[PDB]
């Protein structure tokens, strides 16, 4: 195995690929193309790059976090030199050289073959606006591993990411423009993360692939797979609010900002605030053992019946800087019942959260 | 005590003042602010029991005069929370601070006034004016260069020396040291005061960037700087520094010359091969070359030769890369100068065009 190649070409395709094994790139040139595959055996992501100068083909394993510094750490405008000498990998440019240790190929995880079943495009930003909308409600190290990911959903003509913990949910829906077969996953969250990571902002399209225990992404030259996570994923439908009678119009920034203020003086370990509202008025207030207090009063939209009701302050925080919007609307039934938060000039994402006693 | 100020005039001195507190004050109080009203005056003091730090804010529009003391994190926190331009009106209550704006309202736990712990009087001995941007130099020079949590107590600080028409820095951990030395245009006595970490990091928190000059003002004791309309004071570490006229290699009369970055750049790619804990790099000199190699127990080598100045004999020698990386980040420079001596002898490094500041590495046995 021998190729010569620009460090320039080399920088994007090391940053999205980086047991021992595990902790080394595959790398193999074949048919005029370096391919470079890193992995953890619930995931791989596999990058290609072109050679044009002479080269030989072959494969091998290299530290992945030592062959990428060391690329990086050359100057800008660098060659890299590579050729495989037995149990060594030697890497030279300019009068730099360095010789890496080995694994080899025939040893490097190969994530089992899988059948596609379900396939589709669509915008990066669409599958950026999916997954930010809803990330933050994804459980963490939840006993209930399937929780510990997001469900994708096909339906109709839209995607649809949904994400809980129990307390709290995030749903956000988006057209993809062709009619899709009804089917959902389960994509576990070290998989949304690097998923979200491939997503550059440029205008690449996403090509998806979805398997009964796989998805994979494809963007420019890059894929990425994923393992899928088994389980009984709750029904969003289950959990929306059957008929909020009570409803709350605020600026959303000036809610954000009432909230974070009387959050100061709540409870450290479990910080909640009270919300009374009454007419065209919401009042917030926080106390902590010591005694402090807090009160944010806001003139907001409301014209239904007074009532009081506590909140996690991080919880609903959380929907507002998701949100990023003018105006939200709280959907209310009563003191002990789960409020809906949407942003009042969009319907394409929607967030449940439990009450809080206080 | 009351007083209504705009929360921009309040926010960058609460938040200088807070320097000197910790996550997780020991006693309560030790997470306070003092607060007093007095002449038309906000007076803002935070303290860790060696240092204090003090800000004053002159008030236009109506105020009383009293003062006590209330959390720096809770009131910090507050006043940044609120939109800006809020008008931020307190009100004392007893063991109550009361704070309002618009319809935001805030009720803090107060500690009296009179148990704020209070550093004690002392007597300036020598005091002198310079640039910010000169003591900026002098404690980036050398600040790296400091004992992290060391028994020896007094290499955990940084020394200050004044000395005719100069003011030196020297920090050191044992193992490598770095000195620099400014003119002030002023002549001074002598004097070598050690300044705790905490206090080092304060002095840099201070310095603005903008033309307001720095006043130093050194007791046997003490040591306060002033700087716009804040006055920082600390407690002198008590010990013996070590001399650093000692520690500079005596006659090192192998002299090598190379650009900055280069070095910089090639040692960081070598210290990647390098023992994960030990971080060994040997350089081997001869005419005009520098090779850095590296290895591990991996066998993975680096090797790097860069075209340097040296004329002197051939020689061996090993280091710690992070002690030569942070160096040679610290010198921000053109071209560097090695002065060597042995392969069991420190080595010396200056900024080639410039004495004003010296390291000293000790080597690593190969
Ligand atoms: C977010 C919260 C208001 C959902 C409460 C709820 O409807 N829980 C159901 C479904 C569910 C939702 C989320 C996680 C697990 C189960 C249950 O406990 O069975
Ligand atoms: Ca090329
Ligand atoms: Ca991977
Ligand atoms: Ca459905
Ligand atoms: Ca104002
Ligand atoms: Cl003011």
């Amino acid at each position: 195995m021998k190729f010569t190649v620009e460090r320039e070409h080399l920088l994007k395709p090391l940053q999205q690929v980086s047991l021992p094994i595990l902790g080394n790139l595959l790398l193999q040139v074949a048919d005029g193309t370096l391919s470079l595959t890193g992995t953890d055996l619930e995931m791989e992501m596999v990058a290609r790059v072109a050679l044009v100068q002479p080269h030989e083909p072959g494969a091998t394993t290299v530290p992945a976090r030592k062959f990428f510094d060391i690329c990086r750490g050359l100057p800008e405008g660098a060659e890299i030199a590579v050729q495989l000498e037995g149990e060594r990998m030697l890497v030279r440019s300019g009068r730099s050289r360095f010789s890496l240790s080995t694994l080899p190929a025939a040893d490097f995880p190969n994530l089992d073959d899988w059948q596609s079943e379900v396939e589709f495009t669509l915008p990066q930003a669409t599958m950026k606006r999916l997954i930010e909308a809803t990330q933050f409600s994804m459980a963490h190290q939840d006993v209930r591993y399937y929780l510990n990911g997001m469900l994708f959903e096909t339906e109709g003509e839209e995607l649809r990411t949904v994400a809980t913990d129990g307390h709290r949910l995030a749903v956000c829906s988006m057209p993809i423009g062709q009619s899709l077969p009804s089917h959902s996953v389960i994509v576990p969250r070290k998989g949304v993360i690097e998923l979200m990571r491939m997503l550059d902002g440029g205008d690449n399209p996403l090509r998806v692939q979805i398997g009964s225990n796989n998805i994979r992404a494809h963007v420019g030259d890059f894929i990425f797979t994923s393992k899928l996570v088994d389980g009984r994923f709750p029904d969003y439908r289950r959990v929306l609010p059957k008929n909020p009678d009570k409803h709350l119009e605020a600026g959303c920034d000036l809610l954000k900002q009432a909230f974070a203020r009387a959050a100061i003086l709540s409870n450290e370990k479990f910080r909640g605030v009270r919300l009374y509202v009454s007419e065209n008025q919401l009042k917030i207030t926080a106390n902590n053992p010591e005694q402090e207090e807090a009160e944010e009063i806001l003139d907001v939209t409301y014209s239904g019946a007074e009532m009081e009701i506590g909140f996690n302050v991080s919880y609903v925080l959380d929907v507002l800087n998701a949100l990023k919007c003018e105006n939200v609307r709280m959907m209310l039934t009563d003191s002990v019942s789960s409020v809906q938060i949407e942003d009042a000039a969009s319907q394409s994402a929607a967030y449940v959260v439990m009450p809080m006693r206080l």
